[PDB]
């Protein structure tokens, strides 16, 4: 119904528009030509997943991890701080170094930084501008930086521009990679030996695609035994951390004791916190040098006082404990998804000749806790059949594709939500055993979710 | 305003002697550096929003803002919506999108005489999108030198290898950069790649305003294939140029010969955010290969309200009075500096510059930015004497200008008013002809008596 609607105006985006545009101005012809390059592998991106918001779906696929948004609860929280200050002066002004400062969101700022356990925090627009501040105003002249392959496009983006001249890059959360990545480059530096400069470690706490864990306690003592003078420093991503791990939301370094060991953090408020924006966490020097030699942050507006509140009003939620029950219920639920689909008849089978895997289902129980992502991988040809499966299901999920991540390297996404049911998860190991089993049985002599979107291709 | 400034001096004092860890050390070294020129920021300019001091200082250009009109639309515009759905779900491409937002996107199109229209959180992403996702590799971009810090971020990270900027404003040093870009690239000569064009409607720090029409005739006399297209970044234009604010763009019936227009809310519009208009074929440019738009969430329902009330204000004509207030009020201060009796002595020998305050006679209108030169060695002794007669600016210095090319920036708004105006006429010559007289005294070492009150409590703290 409205799942096929969604994949026919999908089919037809992905036509070729480059034969039709022989005429057409050479600027619009070899633009036309370059969504061609993504359309040619069914990839181009248009409106996006939206048959849950409808209803027409479960979701299983979206950011709204805690479910503040699909309650309600955040907005009635947000009029409420709204409400507590009627005459609020709507436009910061300008530059939060111009024109554009003002008491309430450094209140704000201050408060988060707070409960955090965290000495400043400094608000930004997103997640993303926040780690582009970060590496263009952070590292300096003769700073290395280390970071995890699978850091956000945002800190990529930020390190590319950054003034730091080394960067290394390390297999994902591969404690012995990251050692030698630290010992060829202290080794390899002067001014890293001799403790003129310093090494900057970029992590994140929990990954987006991926959904495992940084060990970031074995990270900490690694670097110290490379660095015995101390010059290197930790920033740590919580994007899918704040929120969901730790008590009342504080994130996996406040969860860890690590809040004056990690030199900088950021927590966004997009995911779990229902919303937009972030803050940038650390001493008042790091915070000055944000201000002073991040040219994205100099040359924006300063957020608006109801960009400011709806923040608060996600902080204000899991200070008092109003998220603690949403935040077990994830956990409840992902394990209940775990045991459930790791008990089945056909697990055993699928996972052995490479049909289902689902790498974060294995050894959950020797975790101190799981995270809401749960990236499922099939054989890389059979990828589309299983979204277009779960798609005909009616079970919302993101596929997860060129140029997401590396051709050959595709998986689908589910995120589990708090106020998702035990009998969607029932209905989602249920689905996902059919697949299963209709792969094992053709293979042991097209399946019938793709033969419907190839039957809609051909119209 | 004398708490602002004791904190201020504060800030610069050096801190390096105290400096500790490698990391912390070598960032504190790197913010002495702008301590040492006196120059580090930290709490910005906000005297004005308590009252201790006029307002020729902010971004709120119709006073949207300080009068509370913004407000009170953004929450009758959220009081219609009683069951909104605060969060956008995620990335615009994955599970972010939703009607509201492709609904009102539209209606600013529609506005703005554009195809379509894509909702960004800033205008700084607005141009960090255009300049990545949209030039084609053997593409060439000519830019105005003076176009944005996000243009020049996102252009450094272009898929085009030849960018090719040009003397700010000039329509001479565009032809040349225009014609000696088409004589140096074969493609370029045949039609099969673009030339593309980046300027801004109306310029932050300088006040003057894009010669559209000009430079669409050199471009069609250069590249008689037409391949070539405009990028024009209108963040000081909406809300100030144009009827019921519509821009320069569509002021000058240029909507079909501009292929993408970027128009910002944190000006005028008094919030925050941008959009990116152009056809279909720009915007699903934008969509897909604009990463820094792929892996951001999408905004959420009040970000997008708060736009729709903005321009909600503005298409049923409820900014038209404040947009004209604007005009009058610089015109009259136009009127009044150059009717000084110190002005012509004052602008011959350089103490005072204000290069939009001539022949603004002879143009259609103006602009609320209102730079201010004096002599380099006076520009921090002008923003003291401003601040300490209780009258808000921006001084604007290096990085955000070139060195020796300091100012101060004062903007007008439509709340503004002739007796403010007439103070600041005031404030300007004292400082004039307090400076001229020391000059003719022949004292090198004497100092103004604003600066002598700064350099007082310096001394004290
Ligand atoms: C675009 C949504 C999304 N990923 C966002 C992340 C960001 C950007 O945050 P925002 O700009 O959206 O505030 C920074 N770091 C990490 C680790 C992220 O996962 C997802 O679907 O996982
Ligand atoms: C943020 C301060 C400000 N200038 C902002 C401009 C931006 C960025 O817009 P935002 O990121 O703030 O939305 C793009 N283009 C132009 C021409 C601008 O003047 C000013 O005080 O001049």
């Amino acid at each position: 119904g409205k799942v096929v609607s969604e994949m026919i105006a999908w089919i037809k985006s992905q036509k070729l528009i480059a034969p039709r545009m022989k005429d057409a101005p050479t600027f619009y012809r070899n633009l036309e030509e370059a969504l061609d390059v993504r359309r040619s592998t069914q990839s181009l991106m248009t409106r996006g997943q939206s048959t849950w918001k409808t209803g027409d779906a479960i979701d299983f696929c979206s950011n709204d991890l805690l479910s503040l948004g699909l309650t309600g609860e955040l907005r009635r929280e947000f009029l409420a701080e709204l409400a507590r200050h009627p005459d609020f002066s709507l436009h910061s002004g300008g530059s939060r170094v111009m024109g554009g400062n003002y008491d309430y969101i450094e209140a704000v700022e201050q408060e988060i930084a707070d409960f955090l356990g965290a000495e400043t925090a400094l608000m930004f627009n997103s997640g993303s501008n926040g780690n582009i501040a970060i590496y263009t105003a952070i590292p300096r002249p003769g700073d290395a930086i280390v970071y995890d392959e699978l850091v956000h496009f945002s800190t990529h983006t930020g390190m590319a521009a950054s003034l730091a001249t080394t960067k290394v890059a390390f297999r994902h959360n591969d404690l012995d990679a990251f050692r030698e990545a630290m010992s060829s480059t202290m080794d390899s530096h002067p001014m890293l030996q001799d403790g003129s400069r310093s090494i900057l470690v970029s992590v994140e706490s929990v990954y987006s695609m991926d959904g495992d864990v940084c060990p970031l306690v074995e990270m900490l003592e690694i670097a110290r035994e490379i660095c015995p003078k101390g010059n290197f420093a930790f920033i740590a991503d919580e994007a899918h951390a704040t929120g969901v791990v730790g008590p009342r939301g504080v994130g996996l370094v406040k969860l860890l004791g690590l809040e004056n060991e990690v030199a900088i953090r950021l927590n966004t408020c997009g995911k779990a916190l229902a919303c937009t924006g972030s803050v940038v966490l650390g001493n008042a020097t790091v915070r000055n040098m944000l201000l002073n030699y991040a040219g994205s942050l100099v040359n924006t507006t300063a957020p608006s006082f109801p960009s400011v509140a709806v923040i608060r009003a996600a902080y204000n939620l899991m200070r008092t404990g109003a998220t603690q029950k949403a935040q077990d219920n994830i956990q409840h639920l992902v394990k209940y998804f775990f045991e459930s689909i790791t008990s089945s008849n056909i697990w055993d089978k699928a996972t052995d000749l490479g049909i289902l895997s689902i790498p974060v289902a294995e050894d959950y129980e020797s975790l101190d806790f799981v995270t809401h992502i749960v990236p499922i991988w099939t054989r890389q040809k059979y990828n589309w059949w299983l979204f277009f499966h779960l798609q005909l299901a009616k079970i919302a999920v993101v596929p997860i594709d060129y140029p997401q991540v590396p051709k050959g390297k595709s998986r689908v996404r589910v995120m589990i939500h708090a106020g998702n049911t035990e009998e969607q998860v029932d209905y989602l190991v249920a689905t996902l055993c059919d697949f299963a089993n209709e792969m094992i049985d053709i293979e042991e002599g097209i399946p019938k979710a793709a033969q419907e979107i190839y039957a809609l291709m051909a119209a």
